[PDB]
């Protein structure tokens, strides 16, 4: 259970980084 | 400036997985 909450917090930080670069491209774009 | 505070965001980020990372080795080091 708590080793999957784990990754469960490792993925939400890896999607807040996704839409950060997804901002990042977009402002280049801009 | 914003360019910036949006690349500060993503090393936090990474900051965190790297705490969890080490969480996660020490668990199964036990």
């Amino acid at each position: 259970e708590t080793e999957k909450l784990i990754r469960e917090k490792d993925e939400e930080l890896r999607r807040m980084q996704e839409m950060l670069h997804k901002i990042q491209k977009q402002m280049k774009e801009n």
